[PDB]
């Protein structure tokens, strides 16, 4: 069975219990913590591409009001985010299973941009999601996995200084 696990869940859970935040910029900012995924049960010899996207966890705008994140009352449907291809793609099962698949080079932006960068809506809450796509093979196959532990609100600057401190402590 294809097994997908989150590396350093311990640390992600510290961020999550405070409400995690990720900076977005016009040029695009890398993520801390980095999404690192443990994958077992691939065909070592089959060919796969690893895809990352961000699901809008709800349809609301969030604001930091008197030291607390609170959703707006005016939901709007959230268009699905663009997909980031792990730059090791495509590659053999063996490659993907020999070390955690680490999305260290994805950049989160607030502006439609050249390419690579993933545009998110500021003050929306996001749930990272991967797709493992069997490529080249006779039968195309996709397996998808969500990472609740890695939810965050996209921000142009940190609101909760407890997050600022955790980010610095662990970077
Ligand atoms: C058919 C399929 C499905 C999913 C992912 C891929 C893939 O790994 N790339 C990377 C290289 C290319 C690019 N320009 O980034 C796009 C296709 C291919």
């Amino acid at each position: 069975e294809l097994r997908v696990g989150l590396e350093e869940s311990e640390l992600w859970l510290r961020f999550k219990e405070l409400t995690n935040e990720m900076i977005v910029t016009k040029n695009g900012r890398r993520m801390f913590p980095v999404l690192k995924v443990n994958v077992s049960g691939l065909d070592p010899n089959a060919m796969y591409s690893f895809l990352l996207d961000f699901v809008a966890a709800d349809n609301h705008r969030w604001k930091y009001v008197n030291g607390e994140w609170v959703p707006g009352g005016k939901p709007e449907p959230q268009a699905p985010s663009c997909v980031y291809i792990h730059p090791d793609s495509p590659n053999f099962g063996a490659h993907w299973m020999k070390a955690p698949v680490s999305f260290s080079k994805v950049k989160l932006t607030n502006k439609l941009n050249g390419g690579g960068q993933i545009m998110l809506n500021s003050l929306h809450k996001y749930e990272p999601r991967i797709h493992i796509v069997r490529v080249g093979g006779p039968q195309r196959m996709i397996t998808s996995h969500c990472f609740p532990e890695t939810q965050f609100i996209a921000v142009t600057a940190y609101q909760n200084e407890e997050i600022t401190a955790l980010k610095i402590k662990y970077n």
